[PDB]
């Protein structure tokens, strides 16, 4: 397992653009790949795994840990109290997995301290610990990321509230970021402030899934049937070839069988 190190508390755009290419270098499979973007890596592929750790400000730091095969966060970790490192696995992670965070995230039996997250990874939950009724009303941003690190990293209790605004926008700016083109781009358009996720971006993160099946399935760059998006304006955008969507894609989810690599 390998660790792709950022640094939120002083970065640039720059920083920014390589630390997503080097997360998805890492996570995508060596030559899995469909009409030239590269695709995330069976279930069996070694390692499975890819850490990514967040360094804020005020020596405050968070490591996530991401499945390879879909790029999902399972759950974090922070150095807590003395020399001892708290990883927190998503509600959602079962069996054999479990073990898979506690020990990839803290490699040390003897210090390790548990801290689960009680709810799962998905949006709506997310959305409803967050107090809100669409993570669109949670603004994203590089301090924003920094402030949320702080508010968690080495601190004893936090709300479930705190604690969902965090993985939003370190899901959102890690994870969605990786995967779409277009949203690594509105985090860079906005580097040095807030913004609300648009239309285009949750639309992007909701149907990741459907267009990895859709380019990985496309005859001649056509796709098997007209897919519905919608662009940054928030009117539908029906796309009809794989030329018309890839721009906005970096990785693609893992499908199985044989697609047109290039
Ligand atoms: N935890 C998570 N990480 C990445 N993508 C997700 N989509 C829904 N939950 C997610």
């Amino acid at each position: 397992v390998n660790t792709i190190i950022y640094n939120v508390g002083s970065t640039t755009i720059s920083k920014y653009a390589t630390f997503l290419n080097d997360l998805r270098n890492e996570a995508k499979d060596p030559s899995l790949k469909c009409y030239g973007i590269p695709m995330l890596p069976n279930t069996n592929t070694n390692p499975k795994y890819v850490l990514v750790e967040l360094q804020g400000s005020n020596k405050k730091t968070i490591t996530l840990m991401l499945r390879r095969n879909n790029l999902y966060v399972m759950g974090y970790s922070d150095p807590f109290e003395t020399n001892k490192c708290r990883y927190h696995i998503f509600n959602d992670i079962s069996g054999t997995e479990r073990q898979d965070v506690e020990t990839t995230l803290c490699p040390n039996a003897n210090s390790r301290v548990s801290k689960n997250i009680n709810f799962d990874s998905r949006y709506p939950t997310l959305e409803s610990k967050a107090g809100v009724k669409s993570r669109s009303q949670v603004q994203l941003g590089i301090q924003i990321l920094d402030s949320n690190i702080g508010k968690i990293s080495g601190v004893m209790s936090f709300t479930e509230k705190t604690e969902a605004e965090f993985l939003l926008v370190a899901i959102q700016m890690v994870s969605e970021a990786a995967r779409f083109k277009y949203i690594e781009n509105q985090v860079k358009t906005n580097f040095n402030r807030a913004f609300n996720p648009n239309p285009k971006v949750l639309n992007l993160q909701e149907t990741w899934g459907k267009i990895s099946t859709a380019i990985h399935d496309a005859k001649n760059g056509v796709l098997p049937k007209p897919l519905e998006l919608v662009d940054a304006s928030g009117a539908k955008w029906i796309v009809l070839r794989v030329d018309e969507i890839k721009p906005d894609v970096a990785l693609l989810n893992y499908v199985g069988g044989s697609c047109q690599t290039t």
